[PDB]
């Protein structure tokens, strides 16, 4: 009876086991398994009087690691059956209930394995062993074979965001409940999210350069394969190829086409010249990431990339997490972006801000001043540096006009836009008190920028974030139904009615001004999807720090942000346009597929 | 549904509580307490609505340390209270707990604790789930704990805390979650019998061996505690013949010339200063002291806890049943249980043992012995007094406990049949040397073991196991264990029959001969009881580092021990005769008072 992860189409995704107990028979028990028992203690005072009291604890005794009785820690310990122990590791077990943290071979093995020779030693003089016996089990190592009881390897960062979320809050004692937890997240979804991450970070990494082998020298059995790469190692290198020994042992060949691509990484703005050999990319020894096609005839030479990125995909109708993905893959990092990730916003905050020029008095057509101003030393420019004087108002959103930013936040006061900020999602001491707030200056997480978006596709509501749809018992009955805020309850095909944080005339002349922007420059990419409800704002940090795009249509709001943990230049040419709108493209394309025209 | 302890007569002594887990009902929840936990983290994706419809499925199961299982048990285990009775401060501190109920702890870690609550503390002002007044009420306070003992062991403590220690050395913690009912083979009379001889004494050792000044000097009185009818004062005035100290109530008493006179100053082991002549020979103001009080509260004198400890073991011998355990002084002084874990060596107390296997082979009492030097290798043994009798009867080398006999015997008995007879006696094989030592008394020893040793000679040659379980009931009265223990004498009273180790004639003979030590030797010490059933062996380890005294009769089995932690000498004069021998007597007498002569039988 694990904690189990649902999908909401109904697909099992997860399973988390925590305290485990499988009460056996004492006939059943080996009686060797007694013995150690018996001989775990120089003295007893309840021999035969503790041999009828062990029957009262032998299934119930914490044996460490969430083990209670003695299957549990042959399972977990071993993955075997008390039958299937080995005279060390039923001594190994009998040494564990004095104190399973002392004594516990996963955390102290020479201490561990010092009590079990103890044990093993009296087992001997109690005559309950043979010479052989012992001798045999003394040379023995502590051979542990832990089963993985945490099952997370159809989209582990949905599986893991229930875990960690649940035992964030609740503790471990969430785990044990075995419970089958029913989210909001779209299988379909999650795996296109998935691969327009991964897709789009190899891109990235790609144009960035060949950055040399993951190691050199060292055991390929120390490597594990992910994101469709296989830990490699370098064993012959020729003039147009290179042959490499696999963790199977077999030797491939890599020919010139799987890694003329391999021009060297300079920096972040230069990449040298294409390799003319493959002496310029490999060594022997070397340790290389391949990928096979999908025939398994052809591998190249591929790379794991350095930078980082993250997907959030939002219901704007109520929060309903519909796909997440924190990183380029879960083994790589199990650091969740979307949810952990704090990162300016960059240019996605103006919407926030021009909403409440539109909430005050103004429309999308009124004319706003693109001129130079002042602030003290704080003197704001544009990312062309040029100015364009009177313009409309929508112009200015969709160019990122940061002087007319600046104006507008003059003309509606800082503390009035913090306070909507805040209403958007955004947190009170994450938004400094300054005018800088009209470049996107303050720290976001990307599900609150999905959060504050959401509010243009719905036509003005504060929705919550939102993952668990329902939880069951072990038995069927339904203990907990998600009882989110709607903004707009007619829309569902009752309960809790979302606060309008904006007029309907401000959510709408902003998510229309939104199409715009994809109508035009950034735009001209986006545009590629053969769709006409379509609304967002890409965003890029001083010195392209972080490229994000926040979009929507009527029923799904995605938000994605390409970036490195340790804040880094992209490069020059690597605005939000240029490395995150790839990703939220191919997943809008794909997610949307096949669904009518939703518009706010 | 506590771990309850029961001794022999279904007397309730001990209540050993685990886990806890005490539910209520969401809507008898306090609402800053819900508001608590949720400003306990940053972000919630399930303001902060979901994680409230969630709470309910987990507020009565989240684990928030110390055995405690739900904010009820948390609000008791803690502080005492009922979760209506917590300040906003309390409920915060809870709150944090979740997350890690060890790095959050307010017990194990106080600054990390505090740090946390603060923390939450400001986000329920930030969230305004509490006001700036409410606010800074609550960080001003301190982290207040008041916490109820859960373990209550005050009628008998080294008897309820045996029960508890060994289930949790042999099955863990979660032995006293269980709920079980522990019937034990314990006499509850002469339990306290044993606890007040023990106490006694020590405390003659100690009065004779002089005042050896304050327990400490200008410290914390909140630091010490009572125990053993003794109170810690500190001293406040020093007068000519009396003195004035605070006790941990607050009062201020008055000890008089005739409640400290007694004060000679301790010198060393084997000397004693002159009769104190003033006050401030005995006590400095600042001084910790230890004071008692008489029949009723009128007057007090300035006591000492002793340094020296001592235990006391009583068995059945037919069945090994623990009748009496003390572990030493006083169990509040010290948890440790000198008679189940206190390795000391026997001395001269293994001597019946070794002279049984001579007896065994087949000497008599009335065999002549060699009472010369004797010397293996380098190694001379000498003799107490440094004499050498000649030749002697055996029983009179035993009672003597001439070292030269029992290294001669020890050669005619051999070292491999000794060793594997000391461990048919109850000793432990690598605890027992591969060497002529062992006659003298060398291994290593429970005063537990040498009992079931001494139980040979009382119950006619059977080795029989100590055992202080009866009986387990679950906590529905159904009867879950009942012991069936090994019996010498299956007439006396499954039923299950001891082996026997020693043959009656032996068994016989050395409890006779044993018995003449007691009424014959050892200065008439029978006759100060005043029964004929008694027999006995005194023991004193080299420097009088131990003194010890092993006897019985047909129905109990005794073993006294005497001596300090840190192995030092008692002094010259402390031979196991002077300090175990009068524990021994004042138990012995007591707890035999009016039951019939009981001796071994001789089935030839
Ligand atoms: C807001 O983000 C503001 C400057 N604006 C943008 O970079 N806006 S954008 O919407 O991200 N965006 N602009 C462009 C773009 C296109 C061009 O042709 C030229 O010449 C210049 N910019 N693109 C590219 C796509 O449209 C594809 O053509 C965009 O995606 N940002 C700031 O004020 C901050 N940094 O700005 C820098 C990077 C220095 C800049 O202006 O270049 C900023 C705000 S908070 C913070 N830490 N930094
Ligand atoms: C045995 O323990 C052995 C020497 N024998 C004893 O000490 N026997 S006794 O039974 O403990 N015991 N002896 C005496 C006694 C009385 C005297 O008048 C004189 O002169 C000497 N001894 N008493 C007095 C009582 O009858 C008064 O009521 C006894 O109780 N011990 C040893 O062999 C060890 N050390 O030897 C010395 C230091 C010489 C010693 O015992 O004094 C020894 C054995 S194991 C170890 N670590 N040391």
């Amino acid at each position: 009876k694990p904690l189990q992860v649902y999908t909401a189409d109904n697909q099992l995704i997860a399973e988390y086991g925590g305290k485990l107990s499988i009460p056996v028979e004492y006939k059943q028990i080996p009686p060797n398994f007694i013995h150690a028992f018996l001989a775990a203690e120089d003295s007893s005072f309840f021999n035969l009087s503790k041999e009828d009291i062990l029957s009262l604890y032998v299934n119930k005794i914490f044996l460490g690691k969430n083990a209670y009785g003695i299957a549990a820690a042959a399972k977990i310990y071993y993955n075997k059956s008390i039958n299937e122990l080995s005279i060390a590791q039923m001594a190994m077990i009998a040494g564990l209930p004095k104190a399973p943290s002392k004594y516990n071979p996963v955390v102290n093995p020479e201490r561990a394995l010092e009590r079990r020779n103890w044990i093993l030693g009296r087992m001997l003089q109690l005559g309950y062993i043979s010479q052989a016996e012992y001798q045999k089990a003394v040379a023995e190592p502590i051979n542990l074979n832990m089963p993985n009881r945490d099952l997370n390897n159809i989209h582990p960062y949905a599986g893991e965001m229930v875990r960690s979320e649940l035992v964030k809050h609740f503790g471990e004692q969430a785990i044990d409940s075995g419970y089958k937890v029913y989210t909001t997240i779209n299988a379909k979804r999650q795996a296109i999210a998935e691969k327009a991450v991964q897709d789009g970070l190899e891109a990235y990494d790609r144009r960035h350069g060949w950055r040399g082998a993951e190691a050199h020298d060292k055991p390929l059995s120390e490597f594990r394969a992910y994101a469709n790469t296989y830990p490699a190692q370098v064993t012959k290198v020729n003039s147009s190829s290179f042959e490499a020994l696999m963790q199977d042992g077999s030797t491939v060949t890599v020919q010139w086409s799987g890694m003329s691509w391999a021009r060297p990484y300079r920096n972040a703005n230069s990449v040298g010249a294409a390799p003319s050999r493959a002496s310029q990319i490999v060594k022997v020894k070397d340790i290389v990431r391949l990928r096979p096609n999908e025939a398994k005839t052809a591998w190249s030479l591929v790379q794991v990339p350095k930078v980082q990125g993250q997907l959030i995909a939002i219901n704007p109708n109520d929060g309903s997490i519909e796909a997440i993905v924190g990183g380029y893959n879960f083994y790589q990092s199990k650091f969740n972006r979307a949810l952990q990730g704090w990162r300016q916003p960059g240019s996605t905050i103006k919407p926030f801000l021009y909403a409440l020029a539109l909430e005050r008095g103004m429309t999308p057509y009124s004319m706003v001043n693109d001129s130079p101003i002042t602030i003290g030393k704080w003197t704001p420019k544009n990312s062309d540096g040029r100015y364009l004087g009177m313009i409309p108002l929508r112009r200015a959103l969709y160019l990122s006009r940061n002087t007319v930013s600046v104006r507008l936040l003059q003309t509606v006061g800082i503390e009035r836009t913090r306070q909507l900020f805040m209403d958007f999602g955004l947190q009170e001491d994450q938004i400094p008190r300054n005018y800088t707030i009209a470049l996107g200056t303050p720290q976001v997480l990307p599900i609150q920028m999905a959060t504050g978006y959401a509010t243009f596709a719905n036509g003005g509501y504060r929705v919550q974030p939102h993952f668990i749809q329902r939880i069951e018992d072990a038995y069927g009955k339904v203990i907990y139904e998600a009882k989110p805020e709607y903004a707009c309850i007619p829309c569902i095909n009752q309960y809790r009615q979302a606060q309008r944080i904006l007029k309907s005339s401000s959510a709408y002349d902003m998510a229309n001004i939104l199409r715009d922007v994809i109508e035009h420059g950034t735009g001209r990419a986006a545009l590629k999807i053969g769709r006409s409800d379509l609304g967002g704002k890409t965003g890029t940090t001083n010195d392209a720090k972080d490229a994000w795009f926040a979009g929507f249509n009527g029923k799904l709001v995605t938000v994605t942000w390409v970036g490195f943990d340790q804040p880094t230049t992209l490069g020059r040419r690597e605005y939000g346009g240029i490395a995150a709108l790839p990703i939220w493209i191919n997943f809008m394309g794909q997610a949307l597929q096949g669904t009518p025209a939703a518009w706010v």
